[PDB]
DNA sequence: TGGGGTGTGG
């Protein structure tokens, strides 16, 4: 599941990102990598690299009227099915958390093939920041990564932007909301990939290939999802749903780790899920075949 | 800036 978003304020949310399962903000790209970034996301530099502020020798920005001035960039959010979220939060499973990592990288990085700048041409280059979280606004296991993309590309020589000026030629974020489904598409197979290789099952449950481990008690762990339907319902368009996510949605949270993953612990158990006995049923799954033909 | 829900995203 890939979503869209546009970044509109550098210091203000470029704060929102510098901030329950041991807690990584990783650079990536080919661009980043020229900056000289690398795993590690410092607030100061980020909050930065937002206003046009490169790295590099490099001011791409317009502080002009007081406070009006460059354009952020985007935000590409990446979200785990509910199963494998469940799965590495309550059931431990550290491997997944790293699935999803590689999942992401491997989308994140056939995004960087519509890298382009606006005189259009393919720069094949994207200098980003991939945040990792855990919990859906209404406290429940979520694990997602929002790939910060600045909106900053390097062409010939000096850095340009990937953002357009007027309407010419679809630039780079045109593209992307044309691809939405082939990203979310290729995050999630290869999230699929290695998922099935740890030995667990899925089984389609949404369009456009959606999954899930069968026989997780994924309902109980969609709380924003169902507020959401009670509200506007099903048979909702995407844009009505746009807006009830917005109203229905709680403020962003302080938790004690402790005791929320204490509520989510118990509330698996009223399911009758036996979530050591799928780890179990997942490996010997795993085992059995690696140790056949 | 378009578009799948696990619903994130000043
Ligand atoms: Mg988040």
């Amino acid at each position: 599941m890939m979503s869209i978003a546009q970044v509109r304020s550098a210091g203000s949310a470029g704060n929102f990102y510098t901030d329950v399962l041991g807690s990584g903000e990783r650079w990536a790209g080919r661009g980043a990598e020229q900056l000289g970034l690398q795993g590690s996301v410092d607030k100061d530099v980020f909050t930065r690299l937002l206003e046009g502020r490169l790295p590099d020798g490099a001011d791409l920005s317009r502080m002009q009227d007081g406070s009006n001035r460059h354009r952020p960039g985007y935000d590409l959010t990446f979200s785990a099915p509910k199963s494998v979220s469940m799965m590495a939060m309550l059931g431990g499973d550290k491997r997944l958390i790293d699935a999803h990592n590689q999942a992401v990288d491997f989308a994140v990085r056939q995004v960087e093939a519509l890298a382009s700048t606006r005189v259009t041409v393919l720069t094949g280059n994207l200098v980003m920041a991939l945040f990792n979280h855990d919990t859906s606004r209404d406290q429940e296991p979520q694990l997602h990564t929002h790939a910060v993309v600045a909106n900053v590309t390097q062409h010939n020589g000096e850095w340009k932007t990937l953002s357009s000026d007027k309407v010419g030629k679809t630039g780079f974020i045109e593209n992307v909301y044309a691809n939405q489904i082939a990203f979310g598409r290729l995050y999630r197979e290869k999230l699929k990939e290695q998922v099935e290789a740890l030995g667990y099952e899925t089984e389609v449950v949404g369009k456009h290939g959606m999954w899930e481990m069968p026989g997780v008690p994924v309902e109980a762990f969609s709380g924003r999802s169902q507020t959401i339907r009670e509200a506007v319902g099903e048979d909702a368009s995407l844009k009505s749903r746009d807006v009830a996510a917005l109203d229905t949605r709680k403020s962003k949270q302080h938790v004690d780790p402790e005791i929320k993953m204490a509520e989510w612990m118990q509330t698996l158990k009223e399911t009758g899920f036996d979530i050591r006995a799928y780890r179990d049923a997942a490996d010997q799954r795993a085992d059995l075949r690696t140790l056949t033909p």
